[PDB]
């Protein structure tokens, strides 16, 4: 009968299993894309 020291199990036991684990991976391939474009912008001359 605890209402705060297991809560600290709790965000353990609910840390957050949802795809999070193979889609981390899939988010972080589209951020070094968007670095290539840089490259374009010499053609900006700035």
């Amino acid at each position: 009968g605890v209402i705060d020291t297991s809560a600290v199990e709790s965000a353990i036991t609910d840390g957050q299993g949802d795809m999070k684990a193979i889609g981390g991976y899939i988010v972080g391939a589209l951020v070094i894309l968007a670095v290539a474009g840089l490259i374009y912008s010499m053609l900006r001359k700035a």
